């Protein structure tokens, strides 16, 4: 190319989507290994606890958790079995009560750029899309978010 820089490059993926669960219930989709299996449909292992690791889609993506609070948010790593030594993604995931639904405000910060897109093609496509209809966490019709 014409630019020069060193290193690799990343980006940000910032999901924010709703459920139509409450927020103690999604806590465990996602800090429950059994629960992650049911939508993932794949080899994943889930250990809630700080430190833990987390894979899910056949051993492709792991991880590692920094925070867990109760029902409040949860800051993990993530990344691909195809990403480079040592680089993985801060990801801090948020549930917030709307009387019946669940916002989840998720925040990725260290995707590297050659497989961003992927990435956030191969996000959701298991964590939401694959929960929101797995556990029936999922909403109808057009909406303005």
């Amino acid at each position: 190319g014409s630019s020069g820089s060193s290193g690799i490059p990343t980006c940000k993926i910032t999901l924010k989507e709703t459920f139509l669960t409450s927020p103690e219930e999604l806590y465990r989709v996602f800090t429950t290994q059994e629960l992650v299996q049911a939508f993932t449909h794949a080899p994943a292992t889930l250990e809630a606890d700080r430190g833990g690791k987390f894979h899910m889609v056949d051993g492709n993506v792991s991880g590692e958790f920094t925070d867990l609070v109760p029902e409040k948010h949860i800051v993990m790593k993530w990344r691909f079995k195809s990403w480079p030594e040592g680089h993985f993604a801060t990801i801090t995931l948020t549930f917030i009560d709307k009387n019946g639904e669940t916002e989840l405000c998720m925040e990725g910060r260290g995707i590297p750029a050659p497989e961003e897109e992927r990435t956030r093609q191969g996000w959701q496509r298991y964590y939401f899309e694959g929960i929101k209809q797995t556990f029936g966490y999922g909403a109808s019709g057009p909406s303005s978010g």
